[PDB]
């Protein structure tokens, strides 16, 4: 909550939301890096995946199956990819977990 | 005869093709990229054929998860303490070279903005 990720899942902030549910919310990213750019969060403060713990396996599962279903819905029938970032060399850039799925464009090696 | 199916993932799984693992248990496998594309660069694999995250199973929830919990502990246990970038990619426009899926783990460098 003290991130701004914290305030779009409060809609404290403006975000175009694609889907949410009692766990997780999908939305498009201020700053797309593609045609279609959008981050699967979970509603827990998880500050980073390094930190994640075992029970939140099925959580971080269900953000995967949740932007797989988004990409489908979004039309991005020719693929995609899915990033997570941890730390400085990852480039995370909010400390809330977030996937990153981006598609619409054809995907480069290596990523980043 | 053959669990895990034939692609070269599947043949790795049964150890009928050489690999670097880092981490073994029931539903997954990490091993050592054959292509590094920075400094540490593996894969954490099910042992359940998926052939891609597109086709996956909403009761495939808690496997897709302990893929990523076993890869930021192999991540920690490899001495990545700067971080890394954890990738799926889907199909052609994700460059997907391999179906069955498998998650990359990159780090030791500096990780660049877009991720392709
Ligand atoms: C461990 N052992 C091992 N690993 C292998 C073998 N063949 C492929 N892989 C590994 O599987 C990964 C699949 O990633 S992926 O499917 O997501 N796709 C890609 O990685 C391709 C990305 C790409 C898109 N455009 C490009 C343009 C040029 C080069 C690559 C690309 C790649 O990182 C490969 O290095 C293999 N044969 C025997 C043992 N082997």
């Amino acid at each position: 909550g003290d991130t701004i990720f914290g305030k779009i899942i409060r809609k404290e902030i403006p975000a175009k939301i694609i889907f949410e549910d009692d766990r997780c919310l999908a939305f498009h990213d201020i700053s797309p890096q593609a045609p279609t750019h959008f981050l699967v969060i979970p509603k827990k403060h998880i500050s980073q995946i390094s930190v994640a713990e075992d029970d939140d396996e099925s959580l971080l599962g269900h953000l995967m199956i949740v932007g797989k279903k988004c990409a489908a819905d979004l039309g991005l029938n020719k693929g995609y990819r899915m990033v997570v970032n941890e730390g400085s060399d990852g480039g995370q850039s909010v400390y809330h977990v977030h996937l990153h799925v981006l598609g619409g464009r054809q995907m480069h090696w290596p990523p980043g």
